[PDB]
């Protein structure tokens, strides 16, 4: 008897419309989430190693907010030493210094 | 209601907690509107999970691996070469060339170019 | 049996029980069930991750991650790439060929005369 009623209540588009309503109540949803939590966490860790999920995360990480956070680290005082180092190396190349010399000869020429 | 409290709990311990329950969820979640509703109800707890994972050093280490992907290296390279970042790069380059060391080297290089020219 | 209040309250008790947890443990071991769960929830998961990046509390965590020694090293290694070194030569050349700098160079020349 009871198997009949709950059959047309939690099984097809009925159940599909039933869960939609029950989960609008955040206490029901909290209890639903609680039973799933451990397994949801395990899956979210596991997906970090899957290439299709990595492609989603890579997309997310190119968001303007992450680009801004990256640019702030790059522009930080702590990171300035690293930028100076490659600038110093670039200027200290004898090949590059030859090009600077060419330009200084052209300025002295005029 | 004792006899019918038993029927309901036993029914739903079979319905939504065995083979039957599993099949329902597997189809419904392919419907992108029911998945929206479902994620919506669960959004609060999902946010808690993702925030907590970002504080977890094991999870952080996995995120670092993805940030080190060649695709993210390419993204960073583009940022470094952007017209935006160019102005900061110019400031660092300008402060270097303007330093007394480089001012001296350039003045020295320049007197050579003039001593030959 | 009021389809709502009553049963909802029963199923609510069952959803945080150990048998509820055992349902999710067993369901999510079936790869097809896991795939449908993951791909089904994907759109909203993305929205959650992008939205969270707009929160200063969460920005602090991503900043902590980017300042990790391993990330610092990766970022420095990118600075050292041929490609970045070539960009950097170009920016230096443009700054040296600048009217500002060309003018100091001519100020150095006359000053030596």
């Amino acid at each position: 008897a009871v198997k009949e009623t709950l059959q047309q209540m939690l099984t097809s588009d009925q159940g599909k419309k039933f869960w939609e309503s029950a989960l609008k109540d955040p206490k029901f949803a909290e209890s639903f989430a609680k039973g799933l939590q451990a397994e949801h966490e395990k899956m979210m860790r596991a997906l970090m190693k899957d290439p299709d999920y990595q492609a989603l995360m890579i997309d997310i990480l190119k968001d303007p907010e992450m680009e801004k956070a990256m640019v702030d680290v790059l522009k930080s005082k702590e990171f300035r030493q690293h930028l100076q180092k490659v600038i110093t190396e670039t200027l200290n190349s004898p090949l590059y210094q030859a090009k600077i010399q060419d330009m200084l000869m052209k300025a002295a020429e005029k």
